[PDB]
C-alpha cells in the first residue's frame, strides 16, 4: 500500500486531521502521516493507517514514534492518531515516520 509522509502547512490540527482523512478516503490503500510546523518550534502530527494494512501497524504507535522523538506526546486509536512535539530537525522526524511505516507495512 502507498504511503504519504510529508511536512505541510496547516492552520490547525483539526485541518491537518481532516486533510489526512480525505487523502486516505480518496486513495483507500494509502497510509498517511503529515507533520505541520507551527510557531515557536512546535510541530503538529496527524496520521491514519489504511484499512488493508498489516495488523501490527497502528496509527497511535506511528504517531508516538514520531512525536516522542520530538519530545512530545501522541494519542489516538489503531486507525487514526495525532500528536505534537517541538523540533528543529524536520528531516529526522520525517525519516522516523517513513522508516517506522515501512517496517510495519
Ligand atoms: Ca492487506
Amino acid at each position: 500500500g502507498p504511503l504519504i509522509v510529508d511536512t505541510v502547512s496547516a492552520e490547525s490540527l483539526s485541518v491537518l486531521v481532516k486533510v489526512v482523512r480525505q487523502l486516505c478516503e480518496q486513495a483507500p490503500s494509502t497510509s498517511v502521516l503529515l507533520l505541520s510546523p507551527q510557531p515557536m518550534g512546535k510541530v503538529l502530527c496527524a496520521c491514519q493507517v489504511a484499512q488493508g494494512a498489516m495488523p501490527t501497524f497502528t496509527a497511535e504507535a506511528w504517531a508516538l514514534a514520531v512525536c516522542s522523538h520530538m519530545g512530545g506526546k501522541a494519542w489516538g486509536s489503531r486507525v487514526v492518531a495525532q500528536g505534537t512535539g517541538s523540533t528543529t530537525d524536520l528531516e529526522a522526524a520525517l525519516s522516523i515516520a517513513q522508516t517506522y511505516a515501512l517496517s510495519q507495512l
